[PDB]
């Protein structure tokens, strides 16, 4: 199968940074598609699946609303255009304010027409929250159709 | 060479119902498979990835009560039933009422199953009135043909 | 007619309290050597797959303590039988008269498999698991 794939998951050893690796177990690049600047970089035009899960966990609710927020991003080759693809927006605490530890994912989804030479990238507001507790939560990947 | 796909969009003009159309970008169509009423139809027997997505967005909390699904349906050809393939159920709210704040649901449905010639795929939603087009963020239904 | 491996196992709605996957039921399937062996997916060759999973949880009012509900896809390598996540989430229903409660968890991705390697698609509340309606728990793969 030729078929350009991508699955990458969250750098533990840069903790407080959400860097993107293809880890031995759990990760991989396949068939010309690039792992560069932390961006997964698209070998042949066409439809791609561009999906995504962060997950926020903190001890207690402290002051004011904490916003949490995870973003897709296209940058076409061409006049290095940057565009918004998904976004997601969530506030994990609403008058807690004693503690109790809480849990917030973010998953994104869809289909994409991709050029050749498009980076994607996937970020979030608050690296300080990312859980790296288990293995496979927080993860990017995109799947040729 | 090559065999029978489907990526089909949902129709953000068709208020407070899930109307999918094949007739626009990057919306897909391929190799015998047809958008006909409302439905995916199997052009050959074999085995066909399926899936979907919705996005559901509501004003806000007034009852913990509210209740959201997805369905993913086969009309076999033969026997002419209604049998389900694929489900999910979610529940958006966790008390609140003081100010409310919209709240924005994605449901991802897919698996591989043995399909036969002309059987048909329907892909509903019980609250079409909470359907969104934001970036959270996609609404499509399609088939591959493996 | 596809050569390719696939799979699509459901769970067993006679199996209480338990996440016990069946195959070739009603909409279920094994095909082209993937095989079910101590509740697991065996790998029949070795190359990219497609691997995703759903779980629906139903709960009757929230109780003392705070719930978590966890779903994870492991991998069991063939020559060492060491198991490593592929994937994995955390859900949280309850935020503190009977009031039910659904969540539902969808994991995804393309890995890398070996011919022997052992797949598990595993929850750690089985208590609140809900296979009443027939599309709502599920375990599958496809080879690309
Ligand atoms: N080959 C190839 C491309 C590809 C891969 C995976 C899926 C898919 C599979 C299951 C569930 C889904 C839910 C939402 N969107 C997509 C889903 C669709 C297309
Ligand atoms: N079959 C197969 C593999 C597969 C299936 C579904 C998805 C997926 C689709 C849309 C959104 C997602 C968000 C988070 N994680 C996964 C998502 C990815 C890969």
């Amino acid at each position: 199968s030729d078929k350009p794939v991508a699955h990458v998951v969250a750098n533990p050893q840069a903790e407080g940074q959400l860097q993107w690796l293809n880890r031995r177990a759990n990760a991989l690049l396949a068939n010309g598609v690039e792992l560069r600047d932390n961006q997964l970089v698209v070998p042949s035009e066409g439809l791609y699946l561009i999906y995504s899960q962060v997950l926020f966990k903190g001890q207690g609710c402290p002051s004011t609303h904490v916003l949490l927020t995870h973003t897709i991003s296209r940058i076409a080759v061409s006049y290095q255009t940057k565009v918004n693809l998904l976004s997601a927006i969530k506030s994990p605490c609403q008058r807690e304010t004693p503690a109790k530890p809480w849990y917030e994912p973010i998953y994104l989804g869809g289909v994409f027409q991709l050029e050749k030479g498009d980076r994607l990238s996937a970020e979030i507001n608050r690296p300080d929250y990312l859980d790296f507790a288990e293995s496979g939560q927080v993860y990017f990947g995109i799947i040729a159709l």
